[PDB]
């Protein structure tokens, strides 16, 4: 069943990057120009939104992407290279892709959460005390974060299995 | 006629994705932008937008599209592993994508019906009470809606013959 | 002089699929944003534009142009598929394309008709009673369709002569 | 020095397609938005505007180019469909080329004259009698028609030379 | 050093193209949109603009890379045709590139200077006798600019010393 | 080591240009339309600006990443043109390319600092006296830099590290 896992990896990645790339950077266009504060203080949509957001989520999943990628680009470019021993690269790229996806999994719950409220509760300068913040399209946005989730999850279980196949051993020696 | 089947199956896909991929963009540009709910309480117009449409029908059909056309993908690949039996893989990609696109029919009629009104009446927080709302261009996204569901069903009807002409007693194998 | 008339023809299809690609877009970017209406309701310019304008000029444009290609599409990949009795189907999808070219023709004419007029006389809800709303570039676009006329006439004209070439006898049969 | 005609004659082409393709949609983006008329009337603007510049500088430019080239296409594809004489064809496409270019050339100097003017005087419908209308960067878009301009009169000569060079009693046959 | 100075040459002429095709469009996106003149008099600002920037330096600059592109293109084109003596055609085309690179270098620094002020002083109609106007990030435009110009400077250079070394007395003939 | 040495270089490479080419782009969009500033002044908001950010982040690093390129770009014509020693070659632009990289990192520092403060105290003219300005999405742009800071660093690193193994003999001669 190693090759389906295979197959169904890679699979997976294509899909995740192809959404991503068609469909993301639309959602989020107009993130901060439909966020409004309840406020007439000039400068506190820029800094609730800030608070709110600090890093959009399409920006960390592209990043995410690209770091799960490097561990194929590195084992590519050894195989290029190499052509004017490998199995050990191999499994060391194996091991190094699944710990990426599982910090990369682990930091997207601990840094978004489940879901994306439509009210946030925003007290930083230059707002007066306290302000109440809408956010731009939240449920799209929510279930975008569930389905993200839900894939980098059959990637790792995917990568988890890919690793037991290999067994502990061989990824020892 | 499964030669004749196939090939206008392909060419229904090869049309959806084309139309999605061309007008679908264009035609949801301003869905937020020129959303307009007849009201002064800040952050309405966000709250309204969102509970009228959670999801945006242009991403939900391309989700749509890249789903229905996993299973050729994970077919492609297969075949591609095993040169440097198949035919089960066949049967079952096949019963995948039928089931795959008749979901996906049914979760679009359950979701947007056949048709986009031009009124909205919204009652989410902070709107006060009831609140009247205006989509942007209805009719051409109404039009949309109802072609992309006749082009889903002709796709649903092709793969109903196809696994017609496999048979039940292939398929139970 | 079938030769020289297929040669017309296949330069005039990508000369229309070029014009469109290219400008088409463009001219119609700004069709909703810059549509005034004299009014002070709210949602008035929404229903008045979409009672103006059902479907965008474009997305028609690009419509007919996909579905005239379609029976291109469908025999080269019959052919395809054949190599790893032609004749019948060249003439098939010759007199689809023929068809299909003239209902596009007829269905322009009586859905948009041979000129867009500057001013528009709105009386949707909610508009109070009779409103007049102003066309964006109205001379440009009208040109757009009268020229998207001439040519699908030319194709159409390139069509029935390809089709009396043919022969009756041989479309019969 | 017919060798060297034709050099130039490709060379000017492609370089006018270059620069237009590539810095005409920029310079034509903001031509209504920034387009602005001394009145209070609304709809003024936009009836001011289409009247000013019915059809814009670059669509009328586009579609000079892929007329000008389809004589070319009209070639490639005859070459094309002979393999699985010719000296005819090229005769009459160079004379479609010159006629299609000196027609070209006139039509845009009755068109657009030599200059755009920085302000337009507009006294149609509903501007109240006539009022003054600013137009946006007159100095680039004149120098954009003069350059156009030139190069397309360099296109004329050319082809004139190369007809001269073809002679009257080899195009009368 | 000839061979180390044309690898210089194509490094430079690469480098000047990235550099321009990939952050000139952003850098002058909004230089209309973010010019603003203390006024309230309507057209004023399109007047000002107009006036302080009657060529976009990112047009200028494309025109440029294009018309030294040019002669190669014209070596290039001959070149093809000669293949079903050139070294006169390459010293030709090498003075050409020589004058080209040079006048443009001139016209730059005349037409542009060597910074772009933050204020500008108008005085055009409509704006009442003498206004002020703002520009649109000065600085980055200022570096912009002496950075093109330092390499328009480097391929003059470059050009200068491959043609001393072709030597005046191979050019005259 | 030094084969991971090279393995690792290019892939950090590869890895910065995707990153910068896919979202920077993106998230440096508002940065002008989105910054504000509590004043009445015309003027203000571009001064202060222009003052807070001379040069754009995403400039910066698009100008650093081609030059990193330039040496690698120089080597390639160099091999090309002598098909139809380069050891000395290699070391060379081994050489260049880690000054580059030093050079870039360094002015990066003294440039942009390592954070993006969220206000700005701006006194520039014709703002009065001085003025408080709000910066858009400052957490994003500080976690950009961050980590644009490390992967230079890694980039020197890697570059020290191949120095090293060429060692001092060898680049002296």
């Amino acid at each position: 069943s190693t090759m389906i896992g295979r197959i169904l990896l890679t699979v997976v990645v294509i899909f995740r990057i192809l959404i991503v790339a068609i469909v993301g950077e639309t959602v989020y266009d107009d993130e901060q120009t439909m966020f409004v504060c309840n406020t007439l203080q000039p400068g506190c949509n820029q800094a609730c939104y800030d608070r709110a957001f600090p890093i959009s989520h399409i920006r960390y999943w592209v990043f995410q992407i690209i770091m799960v990628c490097t561990p194929s680009l590195c084992f590519i470019t050894y195989s290029v290279h190499q052509s004017a021993g490998i199995s050990r690269f191999y499994i060391i790229q194996v091991v190094f892709r699944n710990a990426l996806e599982i910090g990369f999994l682990v930091g997207q719950y601990f840094l978004y959460g489940f879901s994306v409220p439509g009210l946030y509760e925003c007290n930083r300068y230059p707002c007066i005390k306290e302000v109440e913040c809408y956010v731009s399209r939240p449920t799209e946005k929510t279930v975008f974060l569930v389905f993200m989730f839900a894939v980098s999850g059959i990637c790792v279980v995917l990568n988890l299995a890919e690793l037991n196949h290999l067994g502990w051993r061989k990824i020892k020696l």
